[PDB]
């Protein structure tokens, strides 16, 4: 993920202009090959027209160029790009939100699956490892970068996500369908066993674990569904064909004609279509947004960092349920125990934020008349 | 479902261009008949104008062609297609998400409906079979492909989803309305019976089953509502009439006139309207996206694979509640038991992802001054 | 509801074209009067110009027609129609989803309110009748078709939804506000009484009933809010005025002038504006979509079938809680008891769906090198 | 709220046209001053050009008018209005849905907080009064109309929402932030006290009360957030400046020039720009939709009726928890006790809805062949 | 946050016009530098053309200006701005809703974590301080203004959010990932300890605390995800390049040419492009909306007031759980105890709202015939 949230904290003078000097995740990186190809075809026809074609041939070419410039309908392309890329971006953010995290589960497991002894550690660590394992299986199913990390189940077993015994159980399942759900059913069964052994002290806590498991499993399944159910291929081919039709019309119709011939609208020869190359860069970048975001679990630059999230989720979950279980600092009175009001100090940098009026509501400046304040 | 998620993992040079060489689920497959019809009418008028019509008749035709080219308003068509097809695509994804799956139920039933004996197997397998049966009834109601698979309730009984006794109970219901809800009320009653027999060990687990059943039943009902409440037929007729009005204006106005007559904008005769055929292909494909997605449970190529999902859901649910019930590998210490930090190994392919700075937040590079860090 | 989901299962050659031959729910039915009025004004001005107006008068008219054709800005109308009708369609689908159904409640009541005796039947049937009665009161408040069915509370009492005693209690409430919520408070009280008498066996089941009641009551209230809070009348008047301004500009500017006068763009006289009538039909149909969907509980053809839903909901709910309570077929082993895998047979029609590769994930065809598979 | 849901039940011939004859909540009411101002500037320049400016001055003015007509870009204005007003309308409906209602709470309190005696009445009535008081405090914070009704906390105390003792407790809180949340914490504490005294008979019912309280409090807080976090002022200034730029270009460029001068496109002098005034009325009404809906808690005509909702919510909640507590009609057999099927009678007006085929699903008309029905 | 909700309560004559006179949060403040730069380049080329360029050079420049005016395609820019800025505004409101507040937690903790003694105060105050501390850690991670307030964890410790002991525990965690989740796991553990000590009186109340904690923690994590997963940098660069391409075409093509040369469309020389500067101001302000809203936790004027929310949330939460715990005014009969109906008095200002008909539903004015009211 190319994060530039810091560069755009404040609407500054440079603002988005400075973002034009970034290379990773950029439009330049995604589009320079297509821009050179577009420019190569344009200068190939330019060289043909200037040096190769004869006078009759040049006249015919100019008639074709005037004809093709008519069909460079940028409004249809802008419409269909707008709608398609809006769909793809929304789907992209939905896919990011559908990635499983153990955060709700780790809060619930640290709060509900009890025991300072090795068994309690085993239960808590095993419940999160199941959650992490379900996440890893679905990600290696849907992510190229996680597949290259875990090309085999042996790789998942060596990485500590799955034990050898769990690998035997997992392979011995006679299922021809993706088994990402298997750790989730193991999690259900183990949470039931924990509640039967009294490690979960109450039936509502078991219900809370199973609710949070169901949310987690839902996210893993949603990843699977987004992977399988692509943005319809007809819809994609339609937008690609739209853009390419526009660029063929721009590749022929934006050819600079001889000012000698005195064609209307063709009286200046810049030899390079600056504005047509910028339109190409704009529209092709707009489609490259969809191209990058259509499968966000590839290995792009704005593609999701699925291997970083796997490592973070594992380490954090294990901290939360093993090192931070029942490891509270002693309840001691906070700084504002004796103070009726409560306000942390402000730094010299942000002290200016003080003395700005505290918002109470829009209606607290009306200043009615005395007569209008009396009830009926 | 034509899944091309792998082909678009990374925004590559080929990118969407290579997707133009796919046939299944493609714009070519959905639109070649309409393209040949469009082209047939265009060349029928072309042949009429070139060989059949007389000189007066040819002049009149050219006046009509110039008149019709005025009315080829592509911006209204792009607007209404954009809005209608956006509606249809959103509805299509909603319908996919409203398809019932037993995944939440199987986690809950493996976790809550207990017993290693044949009765416990019966209860768990029967609860999921009820869920699968409710799904099959609604799908054969809404899916053409599942109806051809299950043309009669006898077919559902032979497929193992409904017993003969359950068929007698199901037919003996005096209801003239679709009975997809019947297995869900059977599921409610059986979960109640399981909780009364103590197979469900706690009242919260029964509540969890009924919550998950209600979600499942909601999905089945939602499938029914999407099937019944079509995208309004007036709205569809409006977009079809829009597109056909544009194509009639393009079918007459894009006719190539004699350059001899010296009509403005008509001075080149290509004999085939490359750009008009591409516009037709673009706009008709855009409407074909809605046509394919308007009922996603047909038997298209991007239509949902409802028979695959039926088979997967059945097999997986039965595995989850029968073979994987209380079948945990023994709790043993994972690979990272003694390690304070936790990190799976990375392959040579994805080791490059390492040594990239771990994201902490946008604000961790501000580097304030010493004086501005002091509290007031 | 005009359901055409079957006609559009597959993207066929005819496809949406055949939908142009439907009359119910159609654009023709909704728009033929307005089309004849538009055409009547157009031919009234045509007859005035051709036979009534003098030569000076004809010249002035032609100057006015050329002036008015300038103002036929179809892009603003397409924008505002797009946005307004998108709002109205989204609101329409939201209103359909906000119609109350007893399906969650009937699953919960069959599962939670117990007793084979007449009292248990009374409790279950009375809880659903309360839910159905709340639905009927709000629908007769918001639906014209249900109001014509239930013009008085006496009509609701005769229909079996409300008893005479319940009518006395319902009228004796000193409330000047719509009392659709009254059965919901009766449902709350009766569920409490059932739980006190032990008919609901656990406090979590009572909580489940009250949760499902709250969802039901929320839907009824949402119907009330959608009825009361119309799409803002300023926004509607704006789109109606937009469309009518465009049609006045098209009614004057699309008048066919004498080719004799040799006006530019006016050199052919078709005597009937085919393309202008199609634009009128397109844009007026687009607004007629909003007109039909703005109050979906009227008595149109795409308006919701609220009387069918009332009858279905009542019959089904009563079946679910009375005839199907504790009426399970005996738990017997299903067809796939002894089979490790589970797969229903496929028909000759849909056997082709088999032998298509089972989807596992996008990443299962990468085929890495041996060296890149090794961990660091 | 100007409710016209009845007038638009059916898509009638008059339809939206008759809505153009409404004054309250109308575009006329919101825009006649701006229309007269626009028209006053237009006729001021018209009078200047016709009677005041000299021949040279008139020529210069006409050059300026032709120049300004070029810049009347209606497509950008339509784009930005569309997007901004769509944002404002969505926000408006969200704000309406975020208004607190006690309906879920009253169902839960009538069902959970028990006692026929004065103490039970006190507890139920006090819990709803707290909810109503939280609603009144946030509304007087965000609503102008409720602020004019409750200009002081003394006004809330006189209205019966807050007792004098509760006023002392409420003022004695050392908080400089809006205290709308205070009754919600009182509600939490009182529900806890009720559950401790056994007035709430079970811990799940207390959980249900607190869940419903949290939803209520969330709605009150959401009202506060929508009040505080305005639609960004830069975004508003952008759309206002867009519209005013268009209207300045239309105010100069739509000036009728002398047909004598023989300017192209300026050959008819209507002395009043009918179509330009309609465009002004259309676009300014479109922005007036946002202007009316941007703060829906003002005192407009489409602004929310917050004082009606306060009175309804109070009266209804008090009925629900005080007069209708444990006040059921005796469980007696309904009209359809002995009938296997269940169907209320239909009136002569709506009997036509009968005999229309009952919808079962799209797939129930396929009519397969005998050979295709056989399983593999 | 620049709140102008009061200024736009009613759609007044001034309305949005008066909002053009605001400076904070305004388009003027965000855009005057860019406007002066645009104007500086425009007048630099104007001075070059008028005084510096020779006659041949002036002719060439005018040919370039006519060429560049062709490429000033405002419709593509309006499309892509519309879609991108709509995305950014929606994301901005989502980010505001994803900011954590303790309001649900404070209601639940005041209602569930009991004890008037110092230990109960410690538990309640410590649970909210954990919630506030989790909020402060994530905000200092994502907010520049909170980072300048809390540049170090020492600053958080001095502000009273974290104790020294909690700081030792927090630093001793071997995690390389952002530790905003740490107080949430402390909250889970402490709520478990409270429930074990009997301070939480029931298991459902513990479940309610953990549910509300999970919502809170979800909001904190969502803040982290929005911070990390920027709006794709390719999409931003595309819109910035679009706007800058349009402004370069407007910077050259909107240059005023000599009326002497008699170029079409260039016959008036205003020396300052009023309308082009307004278009620049409109489009650049439209992009400045995204620029301001793209990271709403900066230190702008419409950026969120994160330091005010930190102070409010802390003070209010501590009031709610410490000063207002079990501090109810004595249950006494409200003003409407003996009144069957319930209605607060109305002021002279808002008494006009009375006598307006109380809304009952759209269907209560149909006035059917006697014969049509009879059941079949
Ligand atoms: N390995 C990452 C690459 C993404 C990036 O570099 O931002 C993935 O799975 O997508
Ligand atoms: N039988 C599948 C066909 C879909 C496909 O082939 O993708 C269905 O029900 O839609
Ligand atoms: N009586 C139905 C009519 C709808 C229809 O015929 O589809 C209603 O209430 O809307
Ligand atoms: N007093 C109402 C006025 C709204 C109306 O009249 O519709 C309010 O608070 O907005
Ligand atoms: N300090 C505030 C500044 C916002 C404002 O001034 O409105 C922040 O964190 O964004
Ligand atoms: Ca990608
Ligand atoms: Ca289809
Ligand atoms: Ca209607
Ligand atoms: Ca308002
Ligand atoms: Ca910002
Ligand atoms: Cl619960």
């Amino acid at each position: 993920t190319v994060t530039y949230t810091a560069r755009v904290a404040n609407a500054r003078f440079g603002g988005f202009s400075q973002l034009l000097l970034l290379w990773r995740g950029s439009i330049y990186k995604l589009l320079w090959r297509e821009l050179l190809c577009f420019l190569g075809f344009y200068m190939a026809l330019s060289a043909a027209y200037r040096f190769v074609l004869t006078e009759g041939q040049k006249r015919y070419f100019e008639k074709l160029v005037i004809y093709c410039d008519q069909y460079a309908s940028l409004i249809p392309v802008s419409f269909v790009l707008g709608f398609y890329v809006t769909l793809v971006v929304n789907r992209w953010w939905s896919q990011y939100l559908c990635m499983p995290l153990p955060d709700a589960l780790m809060c619930v497991v640290a709060g509900t699956v009890h025991g300072r002894d090795d068994r309690g550690r085993l239960y808590r660590r095993t419940l999160m490892r199941y959650a992490g394992l379900s996440a890893v299986l679905i990600l290696r199913s849907v992510s190229t970068a996680v597949f290259k990390r875990f090309p085999t189940i042996d790789h998942v077993v060596e990485a500590g996500f799955m034990t050898r015994e769990e690998r035997k159980k997992f392979e011995n399942l006679n299922s021809s369908y993706n088994k990402y759900w298997v750790p989730c059913v193991w999690f259900s069964n183990l949470a039931a066993q924990a509640r039967r052994e009294g490690r979960i002290r109450d039936n509502s806590a078991l219900k809370l674990l199973l609710e949070e498991l169901n949310v987690f499993r839902g996210k893993c399944g949603m990843l699977f569904h987004y992977d399988w159910i692509s943005v319809p291929l007809v819809y994609t081919q339609v937008v690609t064909i739209a853009l390419y039709s526009y660029f063929l019309a721009c590749l022929i119709g934006r050819q600079f004609l001889d000012p000698a011939q005195g064609y209307k609208d063709h009286d200046l020869d810049l030899c390079v279509p600056i504005f047509t190359l910028l339109q190409f860069f704009f529209y092709a970048g707009w489609l490259k947004v969809a191209e990058q975001l259509i499968n966000p679990f590839g290995e792009d630059d704005d593609d999701f960092e699925t291997n970083f999230l796997i490592d973070r989720n594992f380490q954090v979950s294990m901290l939360a349920v093993d090192e931070m279980y029942d490891d509270l600092a002693v309840l001691e009175k906070d700084l504002y125990w004796d103070a009726a009001e409560a306000r942390a100090p402000y730094t010299a940098a942000t002290v200016f934020q003080l003395r700005q009026p505290s918002f109470q509501g829009s209606t607290f400046d009306i200043t009615l008349a005395k007569e209008d304040m009396q009830f009926q």
